[PDB]
């Protein structure tokens, strides 16, 4: 991987490996959401750092507020995919976005954003991002507006409703292992976005493709924390509305909708 | 990756990266169990496959009976690992597919693996031995003479495994795979047993301790559908005696032992 000419922009490729495939013998949205978040990692590490110099003088970190992914064509095993930056959004918080192609071909295959915000680390308490903190990372990113999602009113900014009881399907008592956390001992992301995934059944998976996932992040599952995974139709096309919630006092850790094409 | 000059052996380099490491910063034992069924894998498919011609017509494949893992150093985020891998005939009893881990910077000897494997009819699940004609198949693939990871004359890779007693010293109950567990036939995957076999291990011994060997015996297949326990006990440098069972009728599905050293 490497930054591009310019220094504003990351790029990395990929070639889709023997267990990251499913089924259809092509990469699940799981596998392109840690190759996103891999890419997102080495990004930060060629610039410098993805904690600046006066965040960890506050005890202040980046967390994941919605996580949008867009797939036209899931890469086959052993195909390569080349992924490639992120943007202020005033003090609201900052945004990264992904463009996946495909190697060989140089088509678009995928996109992908991202909103983080601000959080004291100690107290989980969400703040707005000071000028001094704005401007250390302004060096970092391309400064007239580059979106991975342009259009007027597109899927990435949708206001999400929050699932009725009762829900069409469910996933009862889904717990993480240590395989699904991170080097913090933090629950991955891309765990919940497997959680999502668990109540949708079965048949959809196997005459449909999943199109577009928008997942919102409330709250963090803890590893000793267990969940339910609630699902309901809302629609060739098919819609589902989806709800994580901690298994006992029902308390929301997530909500999202996907968008699924027939094969 | 690439076959060696004498064709009889693959190798492969990894770039350890930022989802595949555990607290330490190094790549968890589940992260080096993928890359070695990865490199087995793009082994099989460079020598033309590790299904053959005669084992297609008569519904037959290989499973994986026994894993054994050995690792001196786990490496680090952002390292490159070099895996080797070659496989043998053991006569009528099965194949045996062995690896080596080396560090690609010092070449130094990282890790080292060995597996069992053996011949299922793919309907009726039922155990055969190989015989002639499947055997000269694929021994063109094999070095001749006896090439072991482990070579030791009476070593832990060949150790018989007994079988944990009720009760158990520690457990993890209620264990279920996902869809990310499942490899491209919908069928668990072999290293989901592996974190599973761990859920049940403290966490205060993963904090003070690196998990040194693991041998782990694969009697049944987890459905998708079913529900796993974990059993551990000490037996002892700390050691473990493992059992996974069915959820309900208790039915064994692997038996394990691990063996840690302080860090
Ligand atoms: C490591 N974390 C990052 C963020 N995350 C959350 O669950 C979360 C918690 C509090 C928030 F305010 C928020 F916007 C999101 C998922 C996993
Ligand atoms: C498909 N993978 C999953 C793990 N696996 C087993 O659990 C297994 C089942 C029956 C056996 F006879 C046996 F030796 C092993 C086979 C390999």
């Amino acid at each position: 991987g490497s930054l591009t000419e310019d220094g504003l922009s990351y790029k990395e490729k990929f070639v889709v490996r023997s267990y990251e495939v499913g089924s259809n013998k092509t990469a699940t949205v799981e596998t392109i959401a840690n190759l996103l978040q891999e890419v997102g990692c080495n990004h930060a590490q060629s610039v410098g750092f993805a904690t600046t110099t006066t965040m960890r003088k506050l005890h202040l970190i980046w967390v994941t507020a919605r996580m949008h992914i867009e797939i036209y064509k899931y890469p086959a095993w052993g195909d390569v995919v080349e992924i490639e930056w992120c943007q202020s959004e005033g003090r609201i918080g900052t945004r990264r976005d992904w463009i996946l192609k495909d190697s060989v071909t140089g088509e678009v295959t995928g996109r992908a954003t991202s909103k983080w915000v601000m959080m004291n680390q100690d107290t989980r308490r969400l703040q707005k991002v000071s000028d001094d903190v704005r401007d250390e990372y302004l060096v970092f990113c391309p400064q007239e507006p580059r979106l991975a999602f342009p259009e007027e009113n597109n899927r990435s900014l949708k206001k999400i409703p929050k699932l009725e009881d009762p829900a069409q399907y469910s996933m009862i008592g889904l717990k993480p292992r240590r395989a699904d956390l991170d080097m913090n001992q933090h629950v991955n992301n891309v765990t919940y976005i497997g959680w999502v995934l668990e109540s949708i059944p079965q048949e959809i998976v196997d005459t449909h493709e999943l199109q577009v996932i928008t997942l919102d992040y409330r709250r963090e599952c803890q590893q000793d924390d267990v969940v339910d995974s609630l699902t309901t139709t809302t629609s060739n096309d098919s819609q589902f509305l989806h709800l994580l919630r901690l298994s006992g006092d029902g308390q929301e850790i997530n909500r999202g909708t996907t968008l699924w094409r027939k094969k």
